[PDB]
């Protein structure tokens, strides 16, 4: 299961990069760099709120570029400071990769 949440529902199969994947991977990937459960993450709250602080913003940002082989900085951290919006990016630069 590629999407396994606390208690959201899941997705058939989907063969394309959708916004649940990268949101869900990015609080897995949030929760673990902020040293706490996915328990506490939200979709819609604000990494400061889960505990990112401006220094574990910027290195996290780090995590995302290698896990799909992009390049971003701090600056996504302070645009997009919820998974929804720091995965809708990378959806579609995901969703593009494979034309």
């Amino acid at each position: 299961s590629g999407l396994v949440p606390r208690g959201s529902h899941m997705t058939p199969q989907v063969n394309q990069v959708n916004l649940s994947e990268i949101k869900q991977v990015l609080k897995q990937q949030l929760a673990e760099a902020l040293y706490t459960e996915e328990s506490e993450i939200a979709e819609d709250q604000k990494f400061v709120d889960l505990g990112l602080d401006s220094i574990v913003g910027v290195e996290w940002t780090t995590t995302i570029n290698q896990t799909y082989n992009l390049n971003l900085k701090a600056t996504k951290l302070y645009d997009y400071p919820t998974l929804l919006e720091l995965s809708g990016y990378i959806a579609q630069i995901l969703s593009s990769q494979g034309t």
